[PDB]
């Protein structure tokens, strides 16, 4: 059981370079147009409070330099969407697969394909935080790198990389520029929140490693939902809900395990520890993992 | 500190079904040419003690069905390397990218595109074991799944998936068909050597640690490499040499560090644990990760 991502192929072919005047970042080309955060138009001295609307009145068409590998696009337009830059260009991207741009909900997993200076450098299976934050690998130039789920053919884009938060967390919007999380496009002292941990997932996770070899931590007991949360917040645990329950429901015929059943499980590990076992690869509960996650990687989709 | 694969894209527009028989797999397509495991001509029960080179003369061109996407490939001729089977088709491929063939050694790291029926699932990041296993994701029909790098825009092949071990563990060749390690194309009682870690690896994860700002495992110690190899030994690490020492020496310099105050770093972890802490977000020594992926990330 491994952390897997998605093929990237179809997203790689939308990367292109965006440069405005000293800055460089990334851009996703679909169609005729190039997306790619406002921040771009922001000067180092405008960091602290740009007035962005103002920023883009100054700017024209030719502002812009954008590259996709080694042919320059020409830029006929440009707009602003919330917090993401809209570049029209005069060709319409032979490669765009068929997509949506969709939001995504905390504790909802996606791929993400980093890329520095319009070239894809790496891709890697990455979870939408209960704080809003991505526990990402970005260094500085990935602004603009997307995050994505395919569904058969169609890619759902659902983040758009824009910053780094002090303590190496990233923050960033969906296609349509709006923010994940509280979190503002500029210079500023602001930090995650205290994050916790999705509870669905770990279940998940758990329900996979039964699945594979696993089975030490099972036991004969079930908990109630009521107690569960109980312990749930006691560890910074997200509370678990009957719709949680319900998605697990595939998992808990499959195994015979039912989900208050893993409860009882994942309680005992959360105060006993997990008395030096580990449970897939991990001395740690895994939970980047949905219940559809593993179903898809146990079953090969 | 994400275990990043590379992306994916050059090798999908090469990925082929290939069916012989009722065994279907996948192949890698790479100008007219169709690399796929030679125990795809394998019956139910040539499965101990096929004849490959038996087997192979008493197919034709027209008993392999290749297919690219919905698109039927022409096999024009067929020959055997190893345990590879290479079938020659009508057409080159046109999403050919710069390649390469390369065998890896234990240690190395590779991104494998995991497929099925000839369509990609997904991409993750593997090592070579020293044991010259892979602990893979592969379920039933991943063979012919492929392992790779990408420098330059050039993919280097290193791996093509054969057959699961019984203890979960995976084998398979290079593209030239050789079996990494002392394993078969047959089914037998075979099972992978006792696996240790990579100790080269855990370093330089080490060092990335640093890279980033922790530093809470160092102490002020060092040691000599032939103690340092004595006591590593019996948590089950590879023996650390001269190469492996002299490998490091650019993340020792970038960070101050020499490799042997990093090597009692190391000791001292593997006795006391982490105490409730963690490295690079793992609670566990993580091994998987070369010098060279360091310096890259
Ligand atoms: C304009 C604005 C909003 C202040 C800004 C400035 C720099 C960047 N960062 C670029 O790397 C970058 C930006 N444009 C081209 N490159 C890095 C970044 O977030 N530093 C933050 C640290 C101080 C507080 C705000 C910015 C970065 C991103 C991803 C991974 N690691 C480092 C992102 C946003
Ligand atoms: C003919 C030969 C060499 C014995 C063979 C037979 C079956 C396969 N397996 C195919 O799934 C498969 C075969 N052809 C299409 N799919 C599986 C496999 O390895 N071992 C089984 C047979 C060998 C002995 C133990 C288990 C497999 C499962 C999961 C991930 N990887 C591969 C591989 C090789």
């Amino acid at each position: 059981f491994r952390k897997m991502a998605f093929p990237s192929g179809k997203v790689e072919g939308c990367m292109v370079q965006v440069t405005c005047g000293t800055t460089t970042l990334n851009g996703l080309w679909l169609d005729d147009v190039v997306y790619c955060p406002r921040h771009v138009i922001c000067t180092s001295e405008d960091m602290l409070n740009p007035n962005y609307e103002d920023l883009l009145i100054r700017k024209s068409n030719h502002n812009f330099l954008v590259q996709a590998g080694n042919v320059q696009l020409r830029v006929i337009g440009h707009s602003m969407q919330n917090c993401v830059l809209k570049l029209k260009v005069d060709t319409a991207n032979p490669k765009t697969p068929k997509y949506k741009f969709v939001r995504i909900q905390p504790g909802q997993t996606f791929s993400v394909l980093a890329c520095y200076n319009g070239s894809p450098s790496g891709v890697y299976q990455c979870a939408m935080r209960p704080n809003f934050t991505i526990k990402g690998s970005f260094l500085n130039g990935s602004c603009g790198s997307v995050g994505f789920n395919i569904d058969y053919d169609c890619v759902s884009f659902c983040y758009m990389h824009h910053m780094e938060l002090p303590t190496g967390v990233h923050a960033g919007t969906d296609l349509e520029g709006n923010f994940y999380g509280p979190f503002v496009d500029r210079q500023t002292a602001q930090a995650a929140g205290t994050d916790t941990t999705i509870t669905v997932n770990v279940l998940a996770w758990l329900y996979a490693a039964v699945i594979n070899g696993d089975r030490w931590f099972l036991n004969r007991f079930t908990t109630t939902l009521n107690d569960f949360n109980l312990v749930a917040m006691k560890y910074n645990y997200e509370p678990l809900t009957q719709d949680h329950v319900d998605i697990l429901g595939p998992l808990s015929a499959q195994t015979g395990i039912a989900v208050l059943d893993m409860c009882a499980s994942l309680k005992e590990l959360l105060q006993n520890g997990m008395n030096g076992r580990t449970i897939l690869g991990s001395a740690l509960l895994e939970d980047e993992f949905t219940p559809f996650d593993v179903v898809r990687q146990c079953s090969g989709v």
